[PDB]
């Protein structure tokens, strides 16, 4: 179970300094993560994530006191509300019911459609040898000379 | 029919300028097109591309004189083969022979996992607000500076 | 494993309230489900539904002492068969044997397409701020009156 | 050649008396077509319509001064792109560059899951042993009553 | 254009040997024909049929006073509608509109699903050396013998 | 991943009473299945076949000894490898090597085109009330006399 978020309610979510430390961002993708991401998501890749993996999530996330599960991939479309789905079955097994359990709709393309040119302090890759993470407001400020 | 071609065969053919001229790069993504990319890739979205269009790229590429054309996806299992397949059929209705086809092995997945940290010179992302091209290497030169 | 059933036969469980208590329809459509549908039709859309989610399927229908359970999308191409295979593999995997699984042939455009016009009791749509169950035959009344 | 439009814009242009005499609506669609539709949308389903078919449309669209042509089909991924594809293709050869050409970004689906409970007189469906046309704005009233 | 004919129907037609002679039918099937086909069936595939194929068709049909010409392919979707458009569009130019263009519903496929068990006089299929033309009505008899 | 296996190379591990038996053809066919097909190929429909079908087909093949694992449609360009690559998936997964995976080039087409006269005992059909399997060998002999 869970409902859609779309990609300007998340952004609210990220903005707001107490709604951010009660989100988790989940990526559901897996060689495509690297994409581009928001930062402080967890990676929960649907193609390779195991039940026990999802029941460790639900009462860590459980513990943080997180109050909202954002789950997407790339379209979410298939990957996130599978781990959407698994992540609440998980949830229903051990007895929680927060954090909610929502999908992102449009996933990270989507995402990064609507807000990729106007909301850089939001969009994070990693860069070079030792894949270090870095917003793209950061390598903006960078390549400007 | 085309044939397949591996990474290291494809970085031999863009290292060096005669093989350059004489190849093309046909990129068969759609929505997840700008996870990165070879620079001058030719964009036909295997999802939305249509005959007539195979037939004009088989014009052009003949008459540019171009040898090899080389078709990748994500990860070259359904798009760009479907690609190729569509591009062999619109070569033999126009009495084409060249270039010939080739479908890079594993799709960009691959090539990316094999040289996106050894050769980032290779990698082409857009950025900003105005999204410009610009190569990982660069990227990692603006970041080290 | 399922075999196919026919709209004709459908309405005929349909019509029949003792068919009718021992049959359960599962729509596995996804986007397009509210083009139209079955009332008391069960979603589980192929494109997302989980392991976990056809084995709670299988034992609800077991329980309530289902003896048929009918799968049907858009056409029945792919995913109402897709759907149903997945369901027999939980049941067997469960031990479960009733209800036997069947694909609606042709979908609900087959069966909307047969029954329409002369049968707008079966057919519901959603309307209305806030997408409100309703008959076709209602529709009709309403417009009438 | 077609650039995105988004349902917002779509609805702007029909809103508006002058610039809805400049628009056509061209939907894709095939065995889908009566989930809902825009009222005096031009069928021209991509599965089956063929060259001559766009090259009438072209002329017809030109003669009646039309300067927006906007393809939809469901999802708008595959189907409306591909016609509009085909279309900007037949008016490159009768030589005319006028309706220009767009796609309805995330199609039917997106427009109606974005209007259908806010703005229902935009929406069309068939009703009714004759399969006639009302919008749900009429089917809202009617069932008031 | 053309307009939908059932297998129903157009068993009744071949039965009916007046009808019958006011109609012919339409195979738009390329390899697949062989899989069987309603004999004197005449052969247009879709895929290689050039427009003055079609033109032909159409002067020698009017000619022989076909009343109905009944487009199928394997299952209608795409080649006998496609076929039937280029067919009604020949007409049209030639200034022809009998004879009325029809598409076989479900195509060859559907037909056979329906009748090749109880009407085994209708299908035919080409045997051995350079290949003679049988129906199954016939192979079933030889058979038994 | 799989390597094509040509029709002539086909019949060479047909002809093998001993290759036969370390030998499974996988016919990926749906609604065109019964054009005609290899006697005692296995039917994994790729339109409608689930990842645990492949799986479970991987382990049996793997029991009963196989080592060739031929996957042909009816052309072998869309299908096929789909249903090769699936395969090849579930064996990595499951840690199988064995059956190694083909793809027979240009599938029941080229097969039938190019063996349906000098090889008619490898054809079959379905034919008359029971559709019963039976060869087209046979078939000729029962029409002689």
């Amino acid at each position: 179970n869970y409902t859609y978020i779309k990609p300007e309610e998340l952004v609210e979510l990220l903005d707001n300094p107490d709604s951010l430390v009660k989100a988790a961002v989940i990526d559901c993708r897996d060689s495509d993560r690297d994409c581009g991401f928001i930062v402080n998501s967890i990676n929960m890749p649907t193609i390779s994530c195991t039940e026990e993996m999802y029941e460790k999530l639900a009462k860590t996330l459980f513990e943080e006191k997180k109050e909202l599960a954002v789950f997407h991939c790339a379209q979410s479309l298939v990957r996130a509300p599978k781990g959407a789905n698994r992540f609440a079955l998980a949830q229903k097994k051990l007895g929680y019911v927060l954090p909610a359990v929502y999908v992102l709709r449009g996933g990270w393309e989507a995402f990064y459609h609507m807000y990729g040119d106007v909301r850089p302090d939001l969009m994070y890759v990693k860069l070079g040898p030792e894949q270090k993470l870095i917003s793209e407001e950061d390598l903006n400020s960078a390549v400007d000379h």
